[PDB]
């Protein structure tokens, strides 16, 4: 619907740069290099911060889309957010904080 | 309660805001004037946020917001949408702001 796509994109464009910074520095790791980066970023980080990929994630074709154009998958009423890492099957995800 | 009610959305922004803003921190303050200005140019093709430096006379800082740098905690200013960094023990802050919102 418009409003959904109007708000999806507006929360698009206020994550894609902290992905983007995020990525930057995951890119280059392997995957042990990838968790210990993680955990160095949580206690300073009020996002929800992990690993995902296309099977754990249950992404839909339309989502895999979306990928594939590194743009931002966005989730859970515009609070989820999984991003491309590379060209390989391991994605970023990122949650806003919780909600009081 | 919604007498509190800007205490817990600012509250919010912050806690959604200062992981950014510690990543754009970390690579700003090592940098020399130069350098700071060069790492902004590059990232503003990756970003949908506004990116700039600033300062207290130059944002107008209130003692409130200065008492919050102090404690190397976001100022959040124009509806939740503006935030300022604390770099470093310098006079240089970092401004960040959330992408244009949409209109009816």
């Amino acid at each position: 619907a418009f409003y959904d796509s109007i708000v999806e994109n507006y929360h698009r464009d206020a994550v894609r740069g902290q992905a983007y910074s995020l990525v930057e520095k995951l890119a280059p790791l392997d995957q042990a290099g990838r968790q210990r980066q993680l955990e160095d970023w949580r206690p300073h980080y009020g996002l929800e911060l992990s690993l995902t990929d296309a099977r754990q994630a249950k992404l839909t074709q339309e989502e895999q889309a979306l990928l594939d154009k590194n743009l931002l998958v966005v989730r859970e009423d515009f609070t989820e957010f999984i991003s491309r890492i590379d060209a390989g099957p391991q994605l970023l995800d990122i949650k806003l904080p919780p909600e009081p």
